[PDB]
């Protein structure tokens, strides 16, 4: 059931994190899950710091939600940023201090392959509005694997690329006229790519949209709000239909509305 993103609900906390390591960070869920993993399975990242590599795997969400991890995986290179996302048993996250993206297969840890995203801005150049490195974000929606980023030629503002998830090859590209540090993030949602307005405001929006099928972009007035003050990642995922965050060391999810 896809359509236009018209409304996003209040956000619900469901673990704050307990030390500044977890200040930033992602967490997520697979909308493919695999063996031996299910929907419930939960990842979560605290990215604080320079050499960032333990990712903590919950096999159901009571475990997420109120206890310790069920496995530690730790990563044979440090991650960068918010913008990793898990995706049919694997997690696709950006080398430290790169424009590479890799493809880590949970199950077996290992990586399965390795691509330098083309003209990609890495490490500063064009991250979302509040810093940290954000240049280059994956994302999940109802078609499969995305990444978001920007490149020279585009002059910051943000292009969208699909990417076979196998190998990691680009498949098409979109050029939007959003400049991408001029936003707090983004996620698509059927093919739409949104960003939000403000990453500190009680009264944010998602306030830009870009539909890849017909090429058209709108602004939009649509309540947000970072009731933390400080969201650091901002993912959709399409299993769910849900808004996944990390806002000022919680993990929240946001409920929304397709037209
Ligand atoms: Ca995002
Ligand atoms: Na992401």
């Amino acid at each position: 059931g896809c359509g236009e993103l018209v409304w996003v609900g209040e956000p619900l906390t469901l673990r704050t994190a307990e030390t500044i390591t977890g200040k930033y960070g992602v967490w997520m869920r697979d909308p493919k899950p695999t063996y031996p993993y299910t929907q419930e399975t939960t990842w979560r990242i605290d990215t604080v710091g320079t050499d960032v590599r333990q990712v903590f795997e919950y096999d159901l969400i009571s475990q997420f939600m109120q206890g310790y991890p069920s496995k530690v995986h730790i990563l044979p290179r440090p991650l960068e940023s918010t913008g990793a996302v898990v995706y049919s048993g694997s997690l696709y996250f950006q080398g430290a201090e790169s424009r590479t993206v890799i493809r880590y297969e949970l199950n077996t840890e290992t990586v399965k392959a390795e691509k330098e995203i083309p003209g990609a801005g890495y490490h500063g150049q064009f991250p979302y509005s509040w810093g940290g490195y954000t240049d280059i974000d994956l994302a999940v929606d109802e078609a499969g694997l995305w990444v978001i980023y920007s490149t020279d030629e585009a002059k910051g503002a943000i292009v969208l690329s699909k990417l076979n998830p196998e190998n990691l090859e680009l498949e098409q590209t979109w050029e939007t006229n959003i400049r991408k540090q001029s936003v707090a993030n983004a996620f698509i949602i059927c093919g739409t790519l949104y960003t939000v307005s403000s990453y500190t405001s009680v009264d944010a929006t998602v306030n830009f949209a870009y539909d890849t099928g017909t090429g058209i972009s709108k602004t939009l007035t649509i309540p947000f709000k970072n009731r933390y003050k400080y969201s650091s990642m901002i993912d959709y995922n399409p299993l769910e239909k849900k808004l996944f965050a990390w806002d000022n060391l919680n993990m929240v999810t946001y409920d929304i509305k397709l037209s």
